[PDB]
């Protein structure tokens, strides 16, 4: 079942309303897991589609240095490559 969720914010970049969207979506099964820092709302039977939805970050810090912003983790299959998959924040 589906368990690999990994996402984080930029640097400073502080979360203020990823909690309320994490709170509020809830799609016919629900664990309402969250890790104080992450979203964990991922399990259902065989799924090979994907969704939206829309999530921004409070400020903590005034600069951001050119080092782009990709938090990737990859393991879906053991036999094909694992599948990295990166873009950078462009304001840089
Ligand atoms: C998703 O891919 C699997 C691969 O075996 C397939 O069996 C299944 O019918 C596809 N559809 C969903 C959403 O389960």
């Amino acid at each position: 079942n589906m368990a690999i969720v990994d996402v984080k914010m930029v640097s400073g970049f502080i979360p203020l309303k990823p909690t309320v969207k994490m709170l509020e979506r809830s799609n016919h099964v629900s664990r309402t897991e969250v890790s104080s820092n992450h979203v964990l709302i991922y399990l259902d039977k065989v799924s090979n589609q994907t969704l939206s939805l829309f999530f921004t970050v409070l400020q903590d810090v005034p600069v951001r240095d050119l080092k782009p912003a990709i938090v990737k983790v990859y393991d879906y299959y053991e036999t094909d490559e694992f599948a990295i998959a990166e873009y950078n924040a462009p304001c840089s």
